């Protein structure tokens, strides 16, 4: 199983200066829950953003750099290597990966952040004409989680 994992705002911003533009613990708990015991694929920039392997799952980092050999982390140098990986594979970011994989994944788990932020990286445009809403569940707003947000599970029609 090949899935995208992404959080994006109303204009499909995903990134600003190699960080997330928003602070939203719920989303991060969601990511954790979904991908425990499974595999994350991710481009070098996103990994260096996170700065160390994510515990309790297989971290795979896609890079052109053949000197890459980080403890905790498996490296690949081709998009095609993704299809070799066993198990549930989540495409974890960032923009380059999403663009490369979006026509290939079986489904997407998306957090829509119901705000407009300044970004420098984006999720590719997509149509619900192409993608069916298997579930839509509103994040809960609270002291700690203060932007409206919706958990979409979409599956390719
Ligand atoms: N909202 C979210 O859910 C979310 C999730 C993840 C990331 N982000 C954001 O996304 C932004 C980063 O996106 P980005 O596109 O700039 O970076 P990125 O996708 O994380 O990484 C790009 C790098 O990945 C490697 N790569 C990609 N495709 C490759 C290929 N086909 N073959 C070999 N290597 C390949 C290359 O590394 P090398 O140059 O080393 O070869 C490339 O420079 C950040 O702002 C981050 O905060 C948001
Ligand atoms: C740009 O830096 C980060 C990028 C991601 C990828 C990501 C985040 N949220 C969602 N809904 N999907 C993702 N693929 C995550 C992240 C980042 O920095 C912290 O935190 C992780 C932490 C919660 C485990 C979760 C995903």
């Amino acid at each position: 199983t090949l899935s995208i994992l992404v959080a994006h705002d109303l204009q499909r911003v995903i990134g600003f200066e190699n960080q997330l533009p928003w602070h939203l613990p719920n989303d991060l708990k969601h990511v954790k829950k979904l991908s425990t015991g499974h595999t994350l694929v991710m481009g070098r920039k996103t990994f260096e953003s996170i700065g160390k392997p994510l515990p309790n799952r297989r971290n795979v980092v896609l890079t052109s750099d053949t000197s890459f050999n980080v403890e905790g982390v498996d490296v690949i140098h081709s998009i095609e290597d993704i299809y070799q990986l066993p198990g549930h594979v989540f495409i974890f970011g960032g923009q380059t990966l999403y663009e490369e994989m979006i026509d290939k994944v079986d489904d997407m788990y998306i957090t829509v952040i119901e705000g407009k932020f300044r970004g420098d990286t984006f999720f590719p445009p997509y149509t619900f004409e192409d993608w069916e809403v298997a579930s839509s569940v509103e994040g809960k707003l609270d002291e700690k989680n203060t932007i409206p947000h919706t958990f979409l599970h979409l599956i390719r029609k």
